[PDB]
């Protein structure tokens, strides 16, 4: 369906992938 939320889901996944990306960055 043409909805806005998904394509704004994208931001949503940069703050988890900032997190995720340090996790990973710092340890392992």
């Amino acid at each position: 369906s043409g909805n806005y939320v998904l394509d704004l889901i994208y931001s949503l996944h940069k703050q988890i992938n900032r997190g995720l990306k340090k996790i990973v960055l710092g340890w392992a």
